[PDB]
């Protein structure tokens, strides 16, 4: 286990068929959990997983250029539960991040983001216990 908020390198940024594995385990009465896809002070990707947004579960996705939010994408599909074991996978796909949660495939978003290589760290925050972040080549 590890403690949070971590960063996680990636060096060279991303690249079609890099597979990111995070493993933790959401806090009791978690209130939201974040992993950012940083281009240096730009968030390529932003998933926002909210355990309350208006008494409300919901999964919000963004991008961060300049310092300024674009517009949001929103998932109601929300796979985590306060206290239970989770597995986040990030696919980088040539348009897309894809990402499955608990094996079961979640949602896409696109590339807004076009220099992969240079998306060189995720930041990994929120109310969970971490457990693992790594990655390997599919
Ligand atoms: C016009 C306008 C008005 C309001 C908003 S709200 C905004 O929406 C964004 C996504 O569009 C991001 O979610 C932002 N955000 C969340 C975290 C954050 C964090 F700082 C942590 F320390 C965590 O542990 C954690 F889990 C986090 F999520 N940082 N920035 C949010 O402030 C947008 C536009």
């Amino acid at each position: 286990p590890l403690i949070v908020p971590y960063n996680l390198p990636l060096p060279g940024g991303v690249v079609p068929r890099m597979l990111i594995t995070i493993l933790g385990t959401v806090k009791p009465n978690a209130n939201r959990i974040a992993l950012d896809f940083q281009r240096g002070n730009d968030v390529a990707f932003h998933f926002n997983p909210r355990f309350n947004e208006n008494n409300r579960r919901v999964i919000v996705c963004n991008t961060k250029l300049d310092n300024n939010w674009g517009r949001e994408e929103r998932q109601s599909v929300f796979p985590f539960e306060s206290g239970k074991p989770f597995k986040i996978q990030v696919l980088v796909e040539p348009d897309h991040f894809k990402v499955a949660v608990n094996d079961a495939h979640l949602l896409q978003y696109n590339h807004r983001v076009k220099k992969l290589n240079e998306i060189s760290k995720l930041g990994i925050s929120g109310d969970i216990d971490l457990t693992s972040a790594s990655y390997t080549m599919i």
